């Protein structure tokens, strides 16, 4: 008889050790009924009017889901400081999630007054998709992650997923196969969570989930030198550099100076592009820096026209408007270029922020990450130094990843595909094949009798507690550095009261990326 | 199925034996929702206006806590009488606290009428901090301790804690380091009880806590003589006292009279100061007798100005107003001086007292505690007898502690610091490293669905029973005294009906410190 | 000990709860006291500011590095001996004791510094040092930074005087019961230990 | 140390010092030492204890 | 490197770099001190790829058999019809799946 | 600024044999007085490419674009440069979060 028995306590606190950090967090969560207990088409209405449907079309579900992906979910500002000061590297190992102390209440109107009364026999649907049968649909930077403050109520975000690009229209030429658009539309998936197995829980019940991570490392230490400066000037190099003689049409040689020795190591791959920065209008346009247009041959997308003049030769050229609303954008794409760390990653530390100050990633002091790359080419009497904005993958590229802050997402799901290149994120998330599965939650749909076969349900909502524990594998730094180093310190910040509760419970959050306590500031690594 | 089963009975009564007294008390307690389930800045607005913030700034929490610290919590007036009459000494050994028979009710408005209905699935957060991770914030003399009468309802007091002194402002001179105020403000702690582990209980559940005391003794017997009178006049002393001869510029000697023999034993340390008694206005001013101004070099407090004239030499002198609102006061500081027992300890016997008569400690008949101390110094023809208001710690000081009454606090937490001197309280509480930990209680925060992301919770309150049992180590007196002695007796009091229930349930409480049944009145100890 | 106190023991209470304690007010007409509850935002504390002697020493001149400046200067000499700049004084209080001139105390005495104890006001400038031996640096590190909140700036004993009260600065706070304090901060350039002199008695070692 | 403090704290950091090159070897082997007591890295700055 | 402060940059980055420079003194580690009658030795184990002495006499793209026809066709753009027509690759250049290495 | 401020990576020829020369030149020994400087001009391996062209239909004919930068792309296959007795044996891989293929 667990109506009067709790199914759990409250669990909080972090534990530090040499090889392990364990974070434990409990939140009170709730969800009401979403989308009237039904699945429905979700389509974007925004964007400049064009003779086509808007690109994103999908399904919004009745379900809600748990999002644990961000560091401020797991670490308090204190704990994050201690992680960054005492450890050169960490990665998540295993996560345990308990859902318990469930309460299901009927929302009742007896009059001008709204009543909240237990329905003791009402259930809650809880489903973890761990085999990734359903669309994951988790953008790492989404709001609706577990709130930073343990005392804050967490309203579950609603689950929706992409279905098809609505902008695609049938296009028939001598250069295309027939009926490709209808072929795409016929093949769109529909995912209903009710054709899978899940648990239904009443108020005296609990459920739990365990996940094991496989990921690379987040690395807190930085390089104080680039690989290319890293030689010894007191020793001469045997290497010579050529000088072209226009008279003899040959080369002569001179020893490289001891203070620049040619390196075998390439600057890491980096794409320095801002994207389209020219206007703030139309938040649903694809700004950049990389915009990808998907469309199969035989279909034509927004603002696309076939072009019969070379190089295109029957391919569809896409106007600015077409690329802008039709395409899908990848940002940041800076890679190893530190010049474009800014302003290509900017975020709110929390959801629904009223702060006018937007933290943007301006601080990278790691010295393997490059500002500019130049290819000098002999031209006439002198040489022309060509800035290279696109440094692609090339052998012997060696670089460090961007710094991250407590407000970054922890992981990003690697799309399941035939092939992928090296996995390094420009935003710093850990790419994971098999990230922890979506934990889906919805109130039971309790029908109300109707004579006319209308869909009428009882108005209820579930609240409960969720405890999530992450075991973090972690490595303490060791150094022979004689000097003291930069450390994350509260005294660095222009906002002295940051992460403190103020008048009327206002909680102070970072104005800047530095106040978000970024990694790779303090600890020197030897290359 | 404990919805219909109680988790405990009612436990009351005291048990006396030779070496042990056991008090058992049960109270019905409740708390509603505090501070709207949130943490917020708590700042004092009172005091004379000054160009600075008011000193005390802190955090008021959603939590409530149990306060067992006072004797009238544990002992009935009868039981206290018997303790003081039959025992020379006692100390608390172990305490057991049970919280049970929990009821959690929703407060509902259906109309002009307010309804109280069980929420059977609602929880209660109960947390004991026994490792003193959170601020203790218990002033021994606070109200909100368990009520004296077993039948009285106990409303849990709300927990709040100090954070920083708001009066401190940055002060930069050649004599100070830079940016100390921002350094203080940056380093202020924030304590959220939800990052620790605690129990959540529904109505069919209970919890219990055990504590072990380490303390010195409360001592009921008194000295009938001072150490300095304690000799035998029928025997001559070999000791001589000097007399200065101004003519020969030397000393001559004469045997001490047998009825004052010089003693090796110093009067105990005592600071005789009233504090600032001149006005009753501004209850938040620091009156005395010892006022401590905290402020680091590089900061400047209220009413402070740097003074470049000696002795100060760049130190900040503080005006009366600055000391008055800015400082922190220590009272009583009488120590072994009985002259300043009055009026330096005065209190209400109970919380929210309407009695105009305020018990103040005027009765100390222990003879080791001194009225005045004089240092005579030869001056001219005679000698000048200098009153000494400050007797500091000196070797061979020997003294008895102040008497206490049933309305005193039992213990006081020793602040955790690098160093402390001898622990003797002028108010009589037992200093304890590791006093019993705060038991924190709050109603679960049960969210109400809102579309606009406002914070809206279900209005509930918890009531329960708390049983607390203290085992007291105790010592019976033994004496060869031939004569009968003073004993605590109901017939001593001008109020004959004291501790009786009167018309309409009015409970009579002590008008005077004597009616509070003070210790160290009755039993003679041999020195 | 590396950790610090962010509050003094005397601020450390809960203002949301009233105190049962009252403070006296003297009535000169009735020659008695009346009582009023302490305000919830200053609750009288059982805990004394730690012992502290706020004295600079003799700061007036830089000459004569071998003079005993302070803040505590101890003259040793047994009865039957006379030290530098000492003369017997037959006028009270001295009565045959040797009074010592400034010069005598100055070169003859032995100095104890720092003697600030729990007073943070005199942390400066009573501890100043070179980080290394034979330093050429004109900048002398001196201990100006103490943010520990148990260590006190000033102590006042207010005493009712006439119509108002006089607030007496206390430069000497001696050992007294229920004093609780944290030790001074140290730096990487401090000595680790000091040998306790072997003696019959010593007080608390801080 | 162990703390339940929610907030980050002061820590000893090289970036605090007006002398940026402190404890570094300079020209001709000159070793840079603290000008101030803060540059000597004093204790009891960072960690909060609960009383 | 010199400090540069604009609306587009964070503050005090140069001093931040200069403050964080390492200093390495070999005397804070453990090493051997040897007098004239003493010796010391060290062992190392390599992990590496191979140095390769043999060469390719052909590129991967020439490496086919001309006596066999390829089924593959190559496009030719017709500007009049705006479409492609196809012709079998000649047996002596067969399109290769293998790209020239990065250079 | 680029010239004195930057740090240079050479050789970066990769699989291009055209730029084997003159991008690697050295003395065989230290403090050489020899005016003749060995420079790597001899690569007869046939997987290593001289030029790469992307032809693009332009007007009536096609334009053959020389490609001086061939980046990493799938199905690139190549042999490493020849080495001589005077080359270094190894190079320390910088310790970093990421590296591409090591050649």
């Amino acid at each position: 008889g667990s109506v009067g028995f709790s199914t759990g306590g409250w669990e909080g606190g972090t534990y530090f050790s040499d090889h392990t950090v364990t974070t434990t967090n409990t939140r009170q969560w709730y969800t009401g009924i979403l989308n009237g207990h039904r699945y429905s088409k979700l389509a974007q209405t925004t964007g400049s009017n064009l003779q086509a449907a808007k690109p994103w079309v999908g399904i919004q579900t009745p379900w809600a889901y748990l999002n644990l992906n961000c560091y401020h979910c797991h670490f308090s500002p204190q704990d994050w400081q201690r992680l960054l000061n005492e450890y050169k590297a960490w990665r998540p190992k295993r996560m345990h999630v308990r859902i318990y102390n469930l309460q299901i209440k009927q929302i009742t109107t007896v009059g001008a007054d709204t009543l909240y009364q237990n329905d003791l026999t009402a259930g809650v649907h809880i489903f973890c998709d761990g085999s990734h049968q359903y669309p994951y649909a988790q953008h790492p930077w989404d709001e609706g992650a577990s709130p930073e403050l343990p005392n804050e109520i967490w309203k579950l975000p609603q689950y929706a997923y992409f279905q098809y690009q609505g902008d695609l229209t049938d296009h028939a030429t001598a250069n295309t196969p027939q009926n490709v658009e209808s072929m795409l539309r016929s093949n769109i998936p529909l995912f209903l969570l009710e054709n899978s197995n899940h648990e239904v829980l009443r108020t005296g019940e609990m459920t739990e989930f365990s996940f094991t991570f496989q990921s690379g490392w987040v690395t807190n230490d930085r390089a104080y030198c680039c690989p290319q400066s890293d030689f010894n000037p007191l020793v001469q190099t045997r290497r010579y550099y050529p000088t072209w003689n226009g008279s003899s049409n040959s080369y002569s040689y001179n020893r490289y100076g001891p203070y620049k020795k040619p390196s075998n190591w390439m600057p890491g791959p980096g794409l320095a592009y801002k994207g389209a920065t020219h206007t703030n209008q139309n938040p649903d346009d694809a700004r950049g820096p990389i915009v990808t247009t998907i469309a199969p041959r035989g279909t034509i997308s927004v603002g696309s026209t076939p072009s019969n003049d070379a190089p295109n030769d029957g391919d569809n050229t896409i106007s600015s408007d077409g690329v802008k609303q039709g395409g899908w954008q990848t940002a940041p794409v800076n890679g190893a270029c530190s010049r474009t760390d800014y302003p290509t990653l900017a975020f709110d530390p929390s959801d629904r922020s009223t702060n006018q100050n937007i933290p943007t990633r301006n601080l990278d002091i790691d010295m393997t990450r490059w500002y500019r790359v130049h290819e000098p080419v002999r031209s006439g009497n002198g040489s022309t130094y060509y800035n290279v904005d696109d440094v692609w993958m090339y052998p012997n590229q060696v670089w460090n990843s961007t710094p991250i802050c407590r407000d970054n997402p922890i992981w990003d799901k690697v799309p399941r595909t035939d092939h992928h290149t090296l996995l390094d994120s420009s935003d710093g998330t850990l790419p994971m094949k098999h990230p922890p599965g979506n934990i889906f939650i919805k109130c039971a749909k309790i029908p109300i009798p109707t004579s006319n076969n209308t869909d009428s349900y009882l108005n209820i909502y579930v609240t409960g507690q969720v405890t999530y524990t992450v075991e973090w594998e972690v490595q303490r730094y060791q150094t022979k550095n004689w000097r003291p180093e930069l450390r994350t310190s509260a005294g660095t910040y222009n906002q002295h009261e940051i992460y403190n509760i103020g008048e009327n419970g206002t909680y102070n959050r970072a104005n800047t990326f530095n106040e978000c306590m970024p990694t790779k500031c303090g600890i020197n690594r030897v290359l």
